[PDB]
């Protein structure tokens, strides 16, 4: 089990200390997001001690020491007087998912109560700071400890809800099956073209409506969306009725013979070309159905000609995410739990 | 065998296991007394009440199902003469008294089922009754709905007794975190070592007057007494939270009664507390040897005038007190339940 693409991302976005450098910053940040990313893709590649080490550079530095007692600041790096510290100190919650998710899934693989642990303590720390019970929706996850509501209503990023690792966490408690049943109604409701939005907005009233800073623009972060959808397993609850949902992406990438960069989830219009990140991110979307496998070759075909470039933060996790599952690496079962290729 | 237990069976707890509060003509149950109830059923040893209270609670409050639903906090007589839930918004104490209630007895009863559903439940708290608030960590609020504005956030101390949040650290050391700032909350929300009903918790993260209640203190903010009182010997910080609020003690043990309204602001007490009152500090009167004077004057209110029949509130404020008092009960101090038939 060699993993290239893991092994040239670790050569060029993962400091000796920890840390995963998006280097198109000047601040040269870290983000909370790239390290539950680089935590994720250390497990599938079977590799203990990157884990050990991007998980003591997380703990060090974005929560205080502790992830158990902190939920990670989620930006991090040079300020204005040239000193490396939080550079802003509120979570997000797409990564605490990632962290508390990679956590349980490397504690059951290789045996480390340790991992299983603190992630059980990180999510009792997602429920009790970053959960809220929503009108008309239940119990929903905000994207982050603060900043997100107001009386205009609740801001919410579909692509920071992977059903797969809420599915997961059900097997901790039943919550958190009730949290994805209701990130599935989410999905549909924002989605009503079967394209995802960034963001949207939950009303008082109790139904979505276009977000207050995105509108209904889908872009870099709704492509997660598919991505997700794309590797459900086949058993996962609403698995058929959701990738037929998303159906309209993956027709138009066939039909274009490329992605698209920009979409109004609302109008169903679409602009550009995406990058080859975007080819990636939906290679299980277009695996999915018989009906999508021209678009699948097509896409394949497209990243050997193009593949993604050295030091492209995003462009590489979406990669990473997409390209490692076509390639087998990995897969998720219907309870959202990871079967990695190396454990056999 | 408890007296106290069989008679407020007899006279408050319906034969399908609701427990009534005849003072308001709608003859209403709350979360509240269900939660009371099961408590007192599980330190009685009363398997089968609890049983009955419990599926009421689940049937009526809980849509049928308490692992997925806080219980609404109001029921009783609507306007169309219907028995009905009145107000489905949940109250955090009794949440909280259900969800121990039901993991003491998964475990002294033997009963997964029960420790399973207290599970669910302590779930569910933390996801829809928990928040992160400035310069005072993870705090339940008082409901899911209504408590936060822009003002702040309104806090009642007493729905947070350091036992059940002690005790719920087992599950999670979250609940212990939070149990730690409920006792920075109680000393902020006391200055003169008087408890007020509410609090304001502002958005620069400081205590203020309560804006509908300000600082008053009195059929909530009595429990704050008693929950203090029966701290275990080696419960976190119990000898300074003892100390802290000894002027409750000495002030009833210098009238010869309880006050019934007290400001938390000033310390300035007025009139005399119903027995109830008396009930619920037997248990601080009992924890310094100084206060002894107070123990036995309260304990002699008690005997004369014994709580009325019919008298929701007194009685359970006596069940709690006056059974701890007489060795019904006692706490460990991790808050886990020492009940005298075990």
């Amino acid at each position: 089990n060699a993993w290239p693409a893991w092994e040239r991302f670790k050569a060029e976005l993962v400091s000796v200390d920890g840390r995963v450098i998006d280097p198109s910053d000047e601040r040269l940040i870290t983000t909370s997001e790239g390290q539950s990313y680089a935590l994720f893709f250390a497990l599938v590649g079977n590799d203990r001690q990157t884990f050990a080490q991007l998980l003591r550079w997380t703990s060090n530095n974005l929560a205080e020491g502790d992830l158990a007692r902190h939920l990670p600041a989620w930006l991090w790096g040079r300020d204005g007087q040239q000193q490396w510290q939080v550079l802003d100190a509120n979570n997000a919650s797409d990564a605490d998912l990632w962290i508390a998710y990679s956590l349980l899934e490397a504690g059951r693989l290789w045996d480390q109560p340790a991992y299983t642990q603190l992630g059980q303590h990180l999510l009792w720390r997602i429920a009790a700071q970053t959960v809220r019970k929503l009108p008309g929706l239940g119990v929903m996850l905000l994207p982050g400890d603060y900043g997100f509501e107001d009386a205009q209503g609740t801001r919410l990023n579909p692509s920071y809800l992977p059903l797969q690792l809420l599915d997961r966490f059900s097997d901790v408690d039943p919550l958190w099956g009730e949290l994805a049943a209701n990130t599935r109604r989410l999905w549909l409701a924002s989605s009503p073209k079967g394209f995802a939005p960034d963001w949207l907005l939950w009303t008082p009233a109790g139904k979505p409506a276009a977000d207050t800073k995105h509108g209904n623009a889908g872009d870099y972060d709704a492509i997660r969306v598919y991505l997700w959808v794309g590797m459900l397993a086949e058993g996962a609850a609403q698995r058929r009725e959701l990738v037929a949902h998303y159906a309209p992406m993956a027709a138009l990438t066939q039909r274009q013979g490329l992605p698209p960069e920009h979409l109004d989830a609302r109008s169903g219009e679409a602009r550009g070309h995406g990058p080859a990140g975007f080819s990636a991110a939906l290679l299980p979307l277009l695996a999915a159905s018989p009906e999508h496998v021209a678009g699948l070759a097509a896409q394949r075909q497209r990243l050997r000609e193009q593949p993604v470039e050295a030091k492209a933060y995003y462009s590489q996790v979406l990669a990473l995410f997409g390209q490692g599952f076509d390639e087998a690496r990995y897969r998720f079962d219907p309870h959202g739990r990871l079967l990695p290729a190396w454990s056999a």
